[PDB]
Parts: C-alpha cells; structure tokens; sequence
C-alpha cells in the first residue's frame, strides 16, 4: 500500500518527515533539501493577489474593492449625517475617495427606498461623512460606497485568530487593472524558473475573495463563502455597463443589505455579473495553467478563499486545463462538492484536524477528530471517488502524537484499499435523487451554506438533508427551475426534493406561481414521479390566499398564514407504524403515553384530530409553525404540537412527501432513505444492498464482483447486510471498520 | 343587598323560585318581579317558511380544489358541506351569481364553458388547463338555522323538527316578522324585558359533510346574502361585489384578514339595512310598555354595536355571555345603551350539574376573571341561565351564588357604578380600530386557541389591568396622528394581518408619525411580528425594528452575523419573575457562545427561562447592541426593550395570559411610558392580586384572582402599605 498521500513538512526536519513519509506512504510533500532528495512530488503554495507588500503599495488604487452598506442613520429634520466607516474595520477597509463618489455611490432612503438626489449630498473633505439636505424627516438613510480592501481578509483573519499582533498586514491586489496585471503574470513567470524543483503549483486560490467582512469591533460581520462583493472596481463597473448595455447600481451589490447572500432568490443582474467576472477570472486562470504547463509543472486549485468567479460546476470549466482540484474536508457535504467536480485530471482531500496547537497540545487526543473526519469523508467517497488525501500544518506537532500517527497510518492504507478495491469507481446508486432549487448544477453541494462547513441554527435542518445524501446509496444531481421550464423533468430521476424556507433560492420564490412550472411537477408525479418538500417546498407568499405551499395537493400539507383561521383543521389519526418509520427507535413510555392521551375532540375555532400529547422520537430539527393536513386521506406520520412534522400522499401513480426538517444523524438519513424508496413506489428495491443497522452503510461495486460495508461510529456496530439475489451476511464491525465480500460480477 | 340580579325559571319549580329569588336578591325571572321573553326573530315559524323557501338566509360557499386531469374537470358542490344545513340555490342564475376559478392561476373561468348538472349537485367545467385546481363558488340556501343546529348536534336531539331560519331583507318575509312581533307583544303583556336572542343575521358558521364545524367566524358576515341584496349593492355602490369578495380565497373574510374595501363597503350596506330594522323592533318595543335587550352573540351580525350610531337605536340593555376578562369587557364597554348585563357561567345544565361534582369551583373561577375586568368596566346586572331545578340539587353551589350576587352588589353599591381609576392610557393599534373593541385575536367566541392564545393574552391581561385601554385605526392615526393622553401604543400579531396592519407599513406617513411620537416620549409595545411588512426592503421586516430593537430574519440577511449583547436578568421589567437559583447558575455558568464565522455571537448557550412567552417567532434578534435583551434564548429574541430619544420601544414575541405574564406586561406598560415611579402606588407586590383605587369615593379594594389564600402588600400613594391575607377568591375594602 503506498501513494495518494500528500505530507506537509517544514525547515530543519528531515529525519521525521522521511519516516513519516514511509510510515504513510506518501507520494507528495507540501511546502512550509535532505527532504528535496527523497524523490516525492513536490507542492508549492502560490498566492497570486497577495504577499507583495512592496508593490501593492505603490500603486494603492489597484486592490481590490467592494460596495458596502453603512448602518441605517434615522434623520430628526430635513438633514442627516452619515459616517461611512462607524461599523467597518478601519485596518481591513478604506473609502474610495479617488473615484467620483457621485458617479459611484448612492445615497438612500430605506424608509420609501428612494435613492436620493446627487445634488442633496456631499462627502466631507476631512471626514469619512456624507452630508444629506432636503430629506425627510423620520426616515432611515444609508451610503452605499466604494471601499479598497487594503488588507487580504483570510490573511487578516489568521493574523487576528493567531493574534500576529505586531506582523504586518497583507495587502491584496486585482489584476482587473492591466499594470497591475502584468505585474502578477512577470512575477508567476520569474517564480517559475526560480522552482525547478516544485511539481505542483497549489494556487491557494486565484484572484477574487469571498464576502469576508468585519466590523470596527474586528468580528465578522459579513460572509458568504460563494460571495461575488469583492470583485469590484470603477473600470469592472464602468466596462460591465458597456458590455451588457446598464449599469448596474451600488445596490446590485449591497442588495438591501443581504450582499446577494446565495440564499437569495437569483436577480438577472447578479447572474449576469457572475457571467461578467467569471469570463474575466477563467481566462486568466487557463493563463496561470498554461504557464505552469510549459515549465513541467502542474497547476492544483484550492475549493476555497479566492475562488471566486471560478465556477467549477459550470459548463466550460474543463477549457482551463487544471490539472486538480483539493478542498478542505469538513463533512460529507463539503468532501462531496470536491469529489464531484468535473473537468480536472483528480481531486484531492486536506483532512482534519489541521496541524496547528489549537488541536495538538498536551492533554488533547486528536485522533478522535481524525478519524471521525474520515469517517464522515468515507461514506461520501464510495459515492463519488476522490482521488489523494493529504494533511496540512505543522508536521513537527503531529509527530509529537504516537497515537495520531497510528491513526493516520491506518486511514492513509484504508484510503488506498477503498481506491485499489473499487479502482476509483463510484458505488452503484439505487434511485436518482434530484435536488431542485433556483441554482442547479453550479451550486452542488453548496445549498444552504454560508460560512463553509458551518451550518447555524437557521441552516441546519436543511444542510441535514444534503449531508444524509453525501454519504446515501443513490445518485445525487441537481438542477434549476431552469433547467424544468426549459426541458421539463429528465426521464431517468425518480425524486425531486425540493426543501428550505420560503423565498429563498432554495425553495425558488415567485417561480412557484408559474402554472407552466406547477404543471411539470403535477403530471410528472401523477405518472409516477416523487416530490419531498422540506420546510416550506414549493411556497408562494400572497399568490393565493387559501394556499401557501403551491403543491400542498402534491404533498398533502399545507402552513396556515393566519388567513386561515375560521377553516376548522381537521387531522386524521397518525399512523405510527410505517415503511418510512420502521427504524426509528421504539420508546414504549412515550408511545403509551401518545396513546392513552388521545385525539383532541372537535372544537368550534379549533378544528380537531390533532394528539393532545406527542409521540416524538424524531428529530426534526426547527419547526414549521402550524403546518397541517389538506384532507384525510393524507398519512399523517408525526403530528405533534398541533402541526405537521412527517407526512406522505398519494398522487395518482406518484407520491409525494412532508418533512418539516431533517438534521443529520444516522437515523434520519435513514429515514430520508426510506422516504426516498417509499415516494418513488420502490418499496420493494430497498432491501437491495443494505444494511439493516442505520450506524452502518452499504456500497455496491457490481463490475468488480463486490461490496464493502462501513461503520460510521466510533463504537461497535452488528449490521445485517441484504444482497440483491435475498440472502444474507450478518458483521460485527469494529470501531470505524470496513468489510469486503465478494458478489456475482457482471 | 338588593336586585341587578337576573334568575331563571321552570314549569313547576314554582315554590323553590320564589326562594332562590329571595336569597340571591333577584329583581328579574328569565324564560313580583321583572320579566324576560327571549325572541327569536329569524326562526320558530317553520310553517311560514316553507312555503318561502326561497327567503331564507343565504351564503356564497367555496368548493373543494378539483384537480383537472385534462380539459375539462367536474366539481361537486356539496361533498364537502352538511346537506341538511345547505343546499345550493338552482332559482337564482348561476351564471350570474356564481363563480368558476382556476386557482392555480387566480383567473375566473369563463361562463360560458361551465354548466351546473340538471340532476347532479356538480358543475361541469370546459376548456380548462390540465394540472390546475378548480373551484366553485355557489350561493346557498342556509336551511337549518347554525345555532339550533348546533344545539341539536351537540344535544342529540335526534329527529326532532329542524328550526328554519328566514332572511327579513326580502319583504314578504319581513312584513311577516313584523306583523308576527306586533301580535307576540299584545299576548305578552306581563313580560317587561324582550331578551332578543338576536336579530337578522347569524355569525358565520358552516358545518361540513360529517357534521363537524367547518367555517366560523364570530364577526363574520358570510351569511347574509341573497341575489336580491347583492343586485341592490350594485345599484348603491356602482360595482358588482364578486362571490370572490365573500368566500375570499378560502379566508370568508376573517378578522385576521386585512380588511378590503369591498368588505367595508359590504358591511356599510348590510350594517345599514340591519340598524334601522332593529331601531323598529326596538320602537315596537317601547311603544307596548317594554324594554329591548340585545344578546351580544348568535345573530347580531349588521348591528356593529362599536360603530358610531349605535346610541340612536335606542336599545335598553346588551346582555352578554361572560366566558372570561376579555368576553367581559367586550359587553361593559358598550356605548349606546342604558345598562349592561353578564349572563354567567356554569349555564345550569347536566353536562356540568353531575351526581359527584362541585360546580361552585367553575362558578367562583368564573365571577373571578369577570369581576377583575368588571372594576375597571362595571357592568350593569349579573345573572344565570338553564334549569333552576339541575341549579337547586347543589347547595353548596346555591351558598356561592348568594354569596356572588352580595359581592357583585356590594361593589355597585360601594363604588357608584364608576370604573376605578387608571394609570395610564393605552392604545391597540390595528386596522380595525375601535369598532372591533375588545374583539381582536378572536376566532370563535371565548376559544382563543394554538394559533391566537399568544395574543388573546395580551387582551385578556388588559381586560382587568388597572389602566384605561382604547382601541385604534391606521386610519384614525394617518388622519389625526396620536391623540396626546396616550402613554402607550401596543401593535401585536403575525405578519399580514389586520392585527399587525400588512402593507399600511410601507406608509412613511404612518412610521413617521409613531416614529416622532416615540422620540418625543411615547411608548410602542409591539408583540409577535410588530410593524411587519415582507418584501418592503430586504434587510428590514419589521418597519419599525429601529424603535423596539429587535428584527426578524427572513432568511435574507444570514450572511450578517447577529451580535446579542448580553442578557440583562435584572430589570424593573422582569422583577417579579422568580428564577430558580439552580436554573439562573446554570445559565451563568454555560456563558455566551464565542463569535464564529457565519453564527454572530452572544447567545446564551443555555436558557435563562422562567417565563412563558407562547409561540416562538422564529430567528429574532437585535439589531444592535445598545438594545436592552431582558429573555433571548434559544438563539432568539423574547423580550426587549429599547430607547429611542425620550421614549421606549419594547418587543415581546408572545404573551399568554397568566397572572405573571400580566404582571411582565404591566411593567412593560409603566416602563416604556418612563413612568416607573408611578408603578407602586395603589399596587399589590403579589401578581395574583389587584388593586383598584376610586378616588370620588375615598376608596380602594384588593381581590384575589386565585382560588388560593394569598398574602399581599399593598402600596396606597402616600407611601404606606396594609398586608392582607385574602382567601379563596376573596375580597377586601379600606
Ligand atoms: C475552504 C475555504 O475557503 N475555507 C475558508 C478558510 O480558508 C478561511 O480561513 C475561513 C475564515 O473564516 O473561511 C473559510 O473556512
Ligand atoms: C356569544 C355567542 O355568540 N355564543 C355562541 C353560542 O350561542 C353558540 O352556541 C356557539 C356555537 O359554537 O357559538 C358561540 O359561542
């Protein structure tokens, strides 16, 4: 067992990293002489708008830029002051005095949403102010305004998380502006016949930063990991408006103060800036790539930081010529929006934890996180192959931990035997699953984030969903309202899921009252098709008053808005023994206690059916409020608290299904599975390649004679496994196992 | 210890009558002494009715959604509704009054491709779309009067006769109404008091085909319909009303809903046509020697007893069902007429009357949350309703009733009648203003359920608060700004709703007036989803977050971290909330969550707790850091409280009803208003007790709301305090 092990290494380290090398089998070394002669291949970091200070500073109006949002300022009479700079961090962000501010900037009125006259506003010669007359009195206003970026915000944040102090600031630069431009491409040329020894160009990243913004007390105070905020410039803005025939304004950007979050249901103006930056970016990383090419040497793109304006997911991306794509592994989600990117030769994992003393210090056991890092990683791998794992940081810390560098020995020739066993070869997948939402394709497996790798209260219970599938024996795609209104829905998926709050890109806003739309998915399930809504699917807010989610028929659940309220609820009575439910834990206190509390009796103003105590058992993560049954031929599954949290519906030959949230756990992803067999009427082709125990998964490989099953926790799990032709195996799988078995080839 | 006092009677339980009117002090016999006769005026004549069987009430009725299938689709009309209820009209033109919709796409089919079914309750639909929803909307003949009906159904009556009702705007009918009344009141001579139990029009109230509840709307004006009154509209107002300004979506015009012009303008015609034909009843009634008395309830739909007008006609007495503080006060604060009167609860039925059960326990509960709203509203009279007899098997209940016949007495006596003294002058802000007086948040009478009791709360905890509570328009605002006696403007309920105000929001006139008004010293409460509007600006959903500290994300703005300061535990707001040591420890000990990427920070990781706020709203948060959080758990905001120049804006996401939440309000009311240091005087450190101060009479009480002794101190203004030891209910007076 050796290779498709990347191992980073440091000054004055030899020995260690020779060892460490032969006991992980590793092929690759990351850069932080006797080391040089071990005969890997070689990465080299390259930073290409950043660690340049003594350029930069000559030519300060070539950084980048962003449009911000000052806080709202309420006026007391005809006018207001607003400082600029108050809620910003001063050392990150600067105002833009050189280009005319009132060319570039608008003045608002958040209370009637009037941009203000040019003439009533004029920008303090000492002071970061706006000075607004003739407005009205008790209205909120705004600036909205150009800003340099004047420090690198991932560098800004390590330099603040690590507290640097001292260390100087990082300033960043966009190669948007041509001098600066030919200073990026002299530098990379030169750089490149100085590293005859460097393999791989690990350009970490290119050349435009997520949304990363902070505050005056130095937090965050804006992200969006797919954010297009710091992309802007006098010259973008004014050549934008050139090539697509108007000008965009300041709040294209600013976005009434949302910034164009990806949750957001998509304006044409945003997209058409993405298409805008993306050409601009694209064609000069194909440049960095060809570049790299001639001198012998690869080019590896890191899925994060100043990756904007790439777009992996995107037709065309394969034109750049990449050779590889690595990303930072923070789940299944995160391992699989790697995994599946097309258009480069092969992809790479940096697992966790990351080599630093947050993690590694006396008393600390990271091979706990290592190991459930690839855990959660493995079960996404057998769905869509990534090619070479890795770790990152300071290799003389990991070495000071025996027990971690057991762990990774034992990873690193689990992840070799996957890859030799499969030859790299995706699992087969039972059922395709799409998920539909106003992005499609070129945000797979980036719904419902924000900070990467970092679902919140408000994400959760739909992050769940994608992080369940990461990881499920099916075959994930993703499309857009789009893609349905243009082609209708392809012939070949048996789900759609449709899941998040209302308007919101996720569930698609207005798009829902389009009867073109509605009627694709009707028919589509009507003949056969599948729908599970999450949250709110399919919701329409005042499109019609009796109806929020447009296919309430579909699903058989609708919200109540308050519109409502003289319309008696009638619930049929929950059945709590179901395919969907069969594996959720049995807690006889609870059930007999839902049992003997019964139905509430019907009740003027108040409907009735609903349990007066709940049955619970499952964790559906936030609520949806008030949600109930269309009619009574509804399957109410779980309905406790007087609403809906589980339903599912017969459609004609389709079905469709309820589900108010779904966190990730073993047992829910269990559940979504079996709603994913029972909607598509495929009951019976779920034994098929599973594992009766919900700890554990199962991956076919039906062209290499095999199946492997894993356990997903770090305890023992017993699973009984089911092969197609009906027999059987029981396991006993040790802590974090794997087991292969042979199975009729094909 | 004499009168206002109204018994029921029987048959032949004629000795004990005269007895229990002797020891509860009854000045009045219900159906020497004063005499009641309910009226029926819309039923009880079936053999008028049936042969004019094309006057009886009406109501426009919405179908079911029909899937089509293809182009055309079949809707039935009454598979969903009680068929001995209702039955579709096949007189008047259905292409003329009725409505065929597609749903999906809001449009109105064309009536040319629809036909109604010869034989069949179904309409057959045409050149449709495939994979729309369809719908009727049908006029219908209401042929079993609601209330009966429910009577009967909840009864089991079984098979006797159905009551009929009848609509007096067609004038056959009416002149029979009339005729019969005149007749009625010559063979009535030794009945004082007509108890009209009610008029013209039911409270919408449908049932459906397995003969359940399926519409109800207490204010609701469905069923009051014909094509005679809506051809009449026409010719009044200049536009025909569609079916779809009655069945409204699915909604019937609901209370919650925001309020459209063609359901304003319906009430105006209706209201109109109602008023004079009951200022006639009212007439015959003075003119034969006896008073008119109006049930508030059943079928008073058009009378609008709030309305401007209602003095001129000319009703004696509003008797009203008493089934708590808020119902109490929808009947005290009635302008227009002579004298008010409560019927009370436990009604003298079986179904409470039981072989083993001490039905003085629901009597005392019930004299308790009415007698709190009482001093601050007095009502007139008191009274019960049934069977003496079922009443006079249980003299411990008899023993409590004498003994809250005295009290209710003794209070008159005692205090002239006059409502005790406020502290302050509070407004509810809607879109209803004063004409849904004490009616806000109400589904079905006295019913405040899952969806409304976070809000009924904050009516029934004013009901009895010692401050003077009005209730105003948008329009009144938008017209005359903010009369200058108010301290506090309370705004409270979801989003899109008359309660909140819907898009009347986006008005600048309107965040501009209330916005000056607080920077000036005024006090906004808002409660739920205050000043919502959706869509208005996308990083703002309540207009007037800025005033109250505390936005809502909509899953807008997540890329803004939200920073929450820390929690405040305490405040003169949340005083008398008790914390269990051990819950407040563990609270202090789990800290606030450290800022990360995509999450904000600030957020206790455990909860504080200790007070029921009701129904979460989902994701509030504060919008800034100078914003006093007082409850923010669960990664949310409860409860808050803001400056904003000389004034206060204050958020609270729901407030059940309880003596403690009444207490958090009542702080919420002096503190917003800056005017903590006039909280103490004439006030009770227990929240389970009240005060009401009566300056004139140089007195002042002190009640229990709790069927529990309870010890409480007592603030007077002079700065003194007496400790009283109240039992079960009781009462005290200095
Ligand atoms: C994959 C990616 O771009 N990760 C970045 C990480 O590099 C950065 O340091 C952090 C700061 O909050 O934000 C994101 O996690
Ligand atoms: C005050 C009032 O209108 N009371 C009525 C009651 O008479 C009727 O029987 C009931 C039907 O559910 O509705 C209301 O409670």
């Amino acid at each position: 067992s050796t290779g498709r092990f990347t191992l980073p290494s440091e000054e004055n380290f030899a020995e260690k990293t020779k060892e460490l090398a032969e006991l992980w089998g590793a092929d690759a070394i990351r850069n932080s002489e006797a080391v040089l002669a071990l005969g890997k291949k070689i990465y080299n970091a390259y930073f290409p708008t950043r660690a340049h200070n003594e350029w930069i500073t000559l030519h300060m109006d070539e950084t980048p830029q962003v449009y911000l949002l000052t806080d709202r300022i309420l006026a007391e009479s005809d006018t207001v002051d607003i400082p600029l700079m108050e809620s910003f961090f001063a050392e990150q962000l600067k105002p833009n005095r050189d280009a005319d501010p009132h060319k570039y900037w608008e003045v608002v009125d958040r209370t009637t949403g009037e941009v203000v006259d040019s003439a009533n506003w004029t920008l303090d010669a000492d002071e970061d102010t706006v000075h607004v007359s003739g407005v009205a009195a008790w209205h909120e206003y705004t600036v909205s305004f150009l800003a340099y970026i004047i420090w690198d915000p991932v560098e800004m944040y390590n330099h603040l998380t690590n507290d640097w102090g001292d260390k100087e600031h990082e300033i960043p630069f966009d190669i948007y502006h041509p001098a600066t431009r030919k200073f990026v491409f002299d530098t990379f040329e030169q750089w490149l016949k100085d590293s005859p020894q460097t393999d791989v160009v690990r350009f970490t990243t290119f050349f435009y930063q997520f949304t990363l913004l902070f505050d005056e007390k130095r937090r965050e105070k804006v992200v969006d990991w797919f954010g297009y905020a710091c992309t802007v410039s006098p010259r973008a803005l004014d050549d934008f408006e050139a090539k697509y025939g108007y000008r965009l304004r300041p709040e294209d950007f600013v976005d009434g103060g949302a910034y164009n979050s990806a949750w957001r249901v998509p304006r044409k103006a945003q997209r058409d800036w993405i298409d805008f930056l993306s050409g601009f970016v694209r064609e000069n990383v194909k440049q960095l790539a060809d570049m790299s090419h001639a001198a012998g040497k690869e080019a590896m793109m890191f899925l994060g930081d100043q990756w904007i304006g790439t777009e992996p997911y995107k037709d065309g991306f394969d034109e750049l010529g990449l050779d590889a794509v690595v990303g930072s592994i923070g789940d299944g989600t995160t391992t699989r929006m790697i995994a599946d990117i097309p258009g480069v030769k092969y992809t790479e994992g940096r697992f966790l934890p990351y080599f630093f003393p947050d993690t590694f210090y006396e008393g600390n056991d990271p091979s706990i996180e290592g190991l459930d890092n690839w855990r959660k990683a493995r079960r996404a791998i057998l769905r869509s192959p990534i090619s070479r794992m890795g770790y990152g940081g300071y290799l003389s810390l990991a070495a000071k931990f025996p027990k971690f560098v057991d762990t990774v020995t034992h990873i690193a020739n689990e992840f070799r035997d996957i890859h030799d066993r499969t030859g790299g070869v995706a699992a087969e997948g039972e059922l395709n699953v799409a998920i539909l939402n106003s992005w499609g394709k070129m945000r797979s497996w980036m719904a419902f984030t924000v900070a990467h790798a970092l679902p919140n209260k408000q994400t959760y219970s739909y992050y769940g969903i994608l992080e369940s599938l990461s990881g499920m024996r099916v075959n994930v795609r993703f499309i857009s309202f789009d893609d349905v209104l243009a082609h209708g829905i392809d012939s070949d998926i048996d789900v759609i899921i449709n899941g998040g709050p209302v308007d919101t890109a996720f569930t698609g806003g207005d798009v829902w009252t389009n009867p073109k739309l509605v009627e694709t998915v009707r028919a589509w399930v009507r003949g056969g098709g599948a729908f599970v809504g999450v949250g709110e699917p399919s919701s329409a807010p005042r499109f019609q008053t009796g109806r929020f989610f447009q296919l309430a028929d579909v699903i058989g659940v609708d919200e109540e808005r308050y519109q409502t309220l003289s319309v008696d609820k009638y619930f049929p009575p929950v059945v709590p023994d179901h395919f969907i439910t069969a594996d959720v834990p049995v807690d006889p206190a609870a059930r007999e206690a839902w049992e003997q509390a019964g139905y509430r009796i019907p009740l003027s103003g108040c409907g009735g059916g609903q349990s007066i105590k709940p049955l619970g058992g499952i964790d559906f993560g936030e609520p949806v409020l008030n949600t109930y049954p269309v009619n009574e031929n509804v399957t109410l599954l779980r309905a406790d608290g007087g609403q809906v949290q589980l339903a599912t519906n017969d459609y004609g030959k389709g079905r469709g299904v309820y589900i108010s949230g779904l966190p990730y756990s073993a047992a829910n992803a269990r559940l979504l599975e079996r709603v994913l067999f029972y909607a598509s009427h495929n009951e019976d082709k779920y034994a098929a390649w599973s594992s009766s125990n919900p700890e554990c998964e199962v991956a076919h490989f039906p062209e290499q004679g095999l199946y492997c099953v894993i356990n997903n926790t770090d305890q023992p799990q017993k699973t009984t496994v089911t092969l197609a032709d009906g027999t059987t195996e029981d396991f006993d799988l040790p802590d974090s196992g794997i087991a292969w078995r042979e199975a009729l080839e094909h």
